[PDB]
Order: structure tokens, then sequence, then C-alpha cells
């Protein structure tokens, strides 16, 4: 059918009935074909550095050359600032890949299929057309599936930019089916010896009742930098109606102190994360403007090069049922996956290859860890980082602070660290 079609046919009105006795639980939601997206989340860590330039911009201001490393401010104070600066840009521009990729080319928001546990996602952006770059590898990892999580890292080696995180989400309805979503999880990102602590925004999907969904960002996202700056970026959906949409304002500040109060911010950016921002400094300078500059996709192996754990091979067939609109073929194709990776994970285990805990590992910040539980190391940085900016370090809310509500709830205190000795001994999945 016509896109316009959607919205009344018999299938859209049988699944938003449906979401009146939702379960909680999204992956349920019998989506009809037409909705369904071929994509499964464990690739959607990519969105994390699809400009690569601006990924590893950070790595190439140093003492000596900050000042030619500050486009808006040939004058910034500091390397440490002008740092910031360039980390905060590339944050920005990540988000029209997170938020905006399936509405370019589905046509709208879709939903994305369910990762099965232990699929892997993996590839790199060579960076041929420049040799200073180096390549930068992503591995993305379906760590946990009931509930979801998906961790990832992508690291330049060359330059030593390395980012580490793992997300997962919790959902529900309102009464007109818009759907907010908070996020958990968070991002690290270590630039030489200079780390920052990366916070994901709450989120809601508009415009499901139409059958045309999208996402809008609400609330706040983080950066704190290992060198106490610290950026509080907010997002709206403002002036709707007039067109306008995914708008932010980002201030930098000297330390979280500082943040309490909006008249001590050292630069103030604003504008829409999707098209053009503007900064200010404590007239105004073009910050970022996502439609002068596409996305670049990483490079990923062909099909019938992957192992049968990677994403795209795994849901191949899937993908193909979904494409063809088909819904017996979808439940089949699925079906038959659900017995190959049962198969395939008896295989890997009988190799002693261990396909669970991969490349990750659950590390307990509780101070009551079970008995050999995996603990952080002393001067761990998401402690350090967490509190500079006073974040809460237990299993709340991505952004939830210290006393806050969320943070009051015995709620636990996992989260999912990268070992890269576990790439490197890798046994199986290369590049
Ligand atoms: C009723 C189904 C509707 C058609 C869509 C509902 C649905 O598919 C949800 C689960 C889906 C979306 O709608 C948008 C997805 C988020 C998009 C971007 C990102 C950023 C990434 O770093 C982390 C994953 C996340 C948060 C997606 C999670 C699943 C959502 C909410």
């Amino acid at each position: 059918m016509d896109p316009s079609q959607y919205a009344s046919s018999s299938s859209w009105t049988s699944f938003l009935k449906s979401i009146a006795s939702f379960n909680g639980d999204l992956s349920s939601l019998s989506a009809p074909p037409f909705i369904l997206s071929p994509i499964s989340l464990t690739e959607f860590s990519q969105y994390w550095a699809e400009h690569p330039e601006l990924f590893l911009e950070p790595s190439f201001i140093n003492d000596d050359n900050y000042k030619e490393h500050c486009l808006i401010d040939p004058e910034v104070e500091s390397p440490e600032l002008a740092r910031m600066l360039a980390v905060t840009k590339w944050f920005i521009s990540t988000l029209k890949s997170q938020y905006c990729s399936r509405n370019e080319s589905l046509g709208s928001e879709k939903k994305p299929l369910n990762p099965f546990l232990g699929e892997l996602f993996v590839g790199k952006w060579e960076n041929k057309e420049h040799p200073e770059f180096g390549e930068t590898v992503l591995l993305s990892e379906q760590v946990s599936h009931h509930p979801p999580v998906t961790a990832f890292s992508i690291f330049n080696d060359k330059n030593k930019v390395k980012l580490q995180g793992y997300n997962q989400i919790k959902a529900s309805f309102t009464k007109s089916l818009m759907l907010t979503v908070k996020q958990f999880g968070h991002t690290m990102l270590d630039i030489k010896d200079e780390s920052y602590l990366v916070t994901p925004p709450p989120l809601h999907i508009e415009g499901i009742l139409v059958a045309s969904p999208f996402v809008e960002l609400e609330g706040k996202s983080y950066i704190q930098s290992s060198t106490g700056l610290l950026c509080v970026i907010e997002f709206s959906g403002r002036g709707y109606f007039s067109g306008k949409k995914n708008s932010f304002k980002a201030r930098i500040y000297k330390d979280s102190k500082d943040s309490k109060d909006k008249e001590k911010a050292l630069y103030t950016i604003s504008g829409q994360w999707s098209g053009s921002s503007k900064i200010i400094k404590a007239e105004s300078r073009l910050f970022y403007d996502a439609a002068r500059i596409p996305a670049e996709h990483l490079n990923v192996k062909p099909l019938e090069e992957q192992h049968p754990l990677e994403s795209r091979k795994a849901w191949y067939d899937v993908a193909g049922a979904i494409k063809l609109g088909d819904f017996n073929l979808i439940a089949k194709t699925k079906t038959e996956l659900e017995e190959t990776q049962r198969e395939l994970r008896k295989e890997e285990e009988a190799k002693g290859i261990s396909w669970q805990r991969r490349w990750f590992k659950d590390f307990d910040y509780s101070v009551t860890p079970e008995e050999g539980a995996l603990v952080p190391e002393k001067d761990d940085t998401f402690l350090k980082l967490a509190s500079a900016l006073n974040l809460s370090t237990k299993n709340a809310p991505s952004g939830t602070l210290v006393g806050d509500k969320e943070d009051r709830k015995d709620l636990s205190s996992i989260h999912w660290r990268f070992q890269r000795e576990l790439w490197d001994e890798e046994k199986e999945i290369v590049l």
C-alpha cells in the first residue's frame, strides 16, 4: 500500500488496539510489515561515529596548535576548552544519525529487529581519503536480550581515540499513543589521556496514531570531562506547527558548580541538531550545519563473508521477508532464526568459545557486590567523572543525578565495560 493508506488500514487499526493491552514488552507489539524495519538494534551503535573527522578532531588539538583548531573562536582560552568544543560538535553531529536515519531511508521511523543474545555487528571506517586518520573500528554486541541491551566500542588506535558504551530503554504509551522512551546507559570517550562521559537523552515517538512515526528528543544530555569542563545540552520540540523541530541549546561551563547558574556559561550553542546551530561566546558564529556534511557509513564485509553471529547475515532471510511485506514468511524466517541461533550457541560452546560475554563484561558498582563479581578498579574513569558531575552511579535513566527521585528507588548498579584483550584474542570474528 501507499503510505497515505497506512493510517486507516485494517492492519493499522488492529495494531493500535493491541497497544491498549500493551504488556510493557515492545518485542511483543505485533506491528504490521509495512512499519517494520529490516535493521537490528545492534547496528545502531554505528551512529556514534558517522563523521570520522569530527570523531577524531579532539586528538589533533594540543598545547602547540589549539588556537588553530577552534573555528568558532580562534581566541579560545585553553586547549581543554578547544577540545570540549570539538567533542560537543561531534556529539551534536551524531544525533541526526541516531534519531533520523530510518526517516530518510525507509520514509519514517520503523520498528527495528529485536536483537538475539550474542548477536554481533562489526565494521570499520578505513578513512582511506585521510592517511593521518587511520582505521576506526566498530564492535557492537548484544549483551542482554531479556531486557535488550546493546554494548559497543569505537576505537582508533592510530590517534588513541576510543569510545565505549551501552544502551537500553524503557518505554510506555500515553492515551494518544505517544511513546515515552527513557534511555539507560552511558558512553565514555577517551582522547589520549583526557576522558569525556556522555549521557543520552530521553525521547518520545510521535505520529504512531497517523502511522508515520518519528523521534523527538526531550530532557538533557551531559558531557562531563576529566578536565572539569561540562556541557549541558537541552532538547526541545518547540515550534512544531511552524515546521520547527529537533532544537537544542547546549551550554559549556567551567565546572558542574557553575552549571547551576545559566549566566556563567562560557558559550551557548542553539539551533537544530538535524540542521544548523550558532554559538555565542559568554553576535554569533555557525557552529554545526548537519546539511553540509553527509554521513559516512562504515565498511561492512560482504554478506557471503560474514560469520553467522553477525547481524546482517543472521537476519538475512527475515529482512527479505519484511522487504516483501509477507506476514507469513516473516513469521516463518523468525522461527527459523531462533533454531539457527540455538544450534549455533551449542557449537560455540562445543568449541569452548564464549559467545555470551564476548567482548564486554558486566561490572558491579554497588557497595554490595556478589562475592566474586567483577568490580571497578580504584581510579575508574566512570566513577571519577560521575562524581564531578554528581551523576548517580545506579541503573537509573541516563542523566539521573544523585538524590533525584529515580536515584532513590534498591536499584542495581551494573554497567558494561569493553575488554580490549577479548577483541585481540577474538577467536572467529574479523573485519
Ligand atoms: C510501535 C512501533 C513504532 C512503529 C515504533 C516503536 C519502536 O519501534 C521503538 C521501540 C523504537 C523507535 O521508535 C525509535 C528507536 C530508538 C532510535 C534511536 C536510538 C538511539 C540508539 O543509540 C539507541 C537505540 C535507540 C534509542 C532506539 C531504541 C528503539 C526505539 C525507541
